[PDB]
């Protein structure tokens, strides 16, 4: 797809953010530390490429933007710095979105589809279920929203190939 100059590290997009949920103490939770936020199993080096990660990354940030915009998890967050996240996404969102339209093939297989969006599905619902049971008190949101950074991480990097994390 068409690069908006050359190949860069971070995104610088919505990161930001992201870091205002670290202020947290480490005392809120020990064991409720998992990750259900991004499937590493599609964000994974086994088969991810620059193409590929669109298909994911689209349904991954799609996914975001229903949880906090569904008022649930919105009112989770400031408004303020909850109300940047709807932005946030919508530019990472255009990305992807337009690369639907490209017509690059990555996002057209209607049986390679399911493998990336169940991926995110999957994972996804996870978090929904896990809040739910505690009832969102403050740690069980820092767990899944700090997990968000790492699909990021992976997802703007990731399609390089080059050196993981184990």
């Amino acid at each position: 797809c068409d690069l908006p100059q050359t190949h860069s590290l971070g995104n610088r997009r919505a990161l930001i953010l992201l870091a205002q949920m670290r202020r947290i103490s480490p005392f809120s939770c020990l064991k409720d530390r998992h990750d259900f936020e991004f499937p590493q199993e599609e964000f994974d080096d086994k088969q991810f490429q620059k193409a590929q990660a669109i298909s994911v990354l689209h349904e991954m940030i799609q996914q975001t933007f229903n949880l906090f915009s569904t008022k649930d998890s919105s009112a989770a967050l400031d408004e303020t710095l909850l109300d940047e996240f709807y932005i946030e996404l919508d530019q990472q969102l255009n990305d992807l979105e337009s690369c639907v339209m490209q017509e690059v093939g990555v996002i057209e297989s209607p049986l390679m589809y399911e493998d990336s969006i169940l991926a995110v599905r999957k994972y996804f619902q996870r978090i929904t279920l896990y809040l739910t049971e505690k009832k969102y008190s403050s740690c069980a949101w820092e767990v899944v929203r700090a997990e968000i950074m790492r699909s990021f991480s992976l997802s703007i990097n990731l399609q390089k190939r080059l050196k993981s994390k184990e």
